[PDB]
């Protein structure tokens, strides 16, 4: 039994009250209330659709990944990394899929800068798409379950359909449930194939033990799981810490 399975176990103990100090507890989270606001509203400018273009700019600006060229968004949602990366110098066309209909978000329109190179498009099931050529390949699909061994199918589903879509391109892919020994097997390989790193956002919640594989990086992918999990198991041991509030992404105006 691996120290992520642990951690679930004692997650799933948690009272609704316990859980909901818990999922907050010492993480990092921007201030979405003048975008909540704004997008009640129907303002289309300056506004991040979510908190995505905040937790896709955190890697970013890191230069974990550089989004370029033709830009793939798998499980776009509402947008919010494909109006974060409309923005980008480098990049020239945003094409981003998602399931959408009931229990999934609907692509959000907006007219935040660099919208005119983006098309979302709603009522697509990723595991049924054919590959396409593209720069940058971003997926961010992984629901939670409280079943790990559901997380851990789910989890390798994600990793064997993003494969064919890597062609030496810049990429940040979310894995769900990276602690469960057979996903630590298939990320080995695909590191070994494709390269690149698993590191942990700072945006993240602790009620998920989430990781993003992103392309420019090395490291141990097993240390950085296991790091991972330490980390969420001592966050149990004591009361609540508030999060460390930042301030939320300006995605501005304009066609480009
Ligand atoms: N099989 C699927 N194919 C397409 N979209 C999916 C599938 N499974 C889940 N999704 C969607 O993937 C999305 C994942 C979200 N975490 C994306 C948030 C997005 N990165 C943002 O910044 O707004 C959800 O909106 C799901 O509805």
């Amino acid at each position: 039994e691996t120290l992520g399975e642990k951690w679930k176990k004692k997650l799933n103990q948690l009272s609704r009250k316990e859980f909901d100090l818990y999922k907050k507890s010492g993480i990092t989270e921007v201030d979405r209330t003048e975008a909540k606001e704004g997008l009640k509203r129907g303002e289309t400018t300056h506004h991040a659709v979510s908190r995505g273009s905040a937790k896709l700019q955190w890697f970013v600006e890191r230069n974990m990944v550089i989004p370029e060229g033709r830009v793939i968004d798998l499980g776009c949602g509402r947008g919010g990394w494909s109006y974060y990366c409309a923005g980008l110098k480098k990049v020239t066309e945003v094409r981003g899929y998602t399931k959408g209909g009931p229990g999934h978000e609907e692509p959000v329109p907006m007219s935040t800068y660099g919208w005119n190179i983006v098309k979302l498009m709603s009522g697509k099931d990723v595991f049924y798409l054919p590959p396409e050529k593209c720069d940058t390949l971003l997926c961010d699909i992984g629901e939670s379950s409280p079943s790990p061994t559901v997380e851990e199918s789910r989890t390798i589903r994600v990793l064997k359909m993003v494969e064919p879509w890597l062609k030496n391109n810049q990429f940040c892919i979310k894995v769900l449930n990276p602690y469960m020994p057979t996903v630590i097997e298939h990320l080995e390989r695909l590191q070994r194939k494709h390269g690149g790193m698993l590191v942990r956002n700072p945006l993240s919640r602790n009620s998920t033990h989430e990781m993003y594989w992103i392309s420019n990086g090395t490291g141990n992918i097993v240390s950085s799981v296991n790091m991972v999990s330490r980390l969420l198991l001592n966050r149990f041991t004591m009361t609540h810490r508030r999060p460390t509030i930042e301030k939320d992404v300006d995605l501005g105006a304009g066609t480009r």
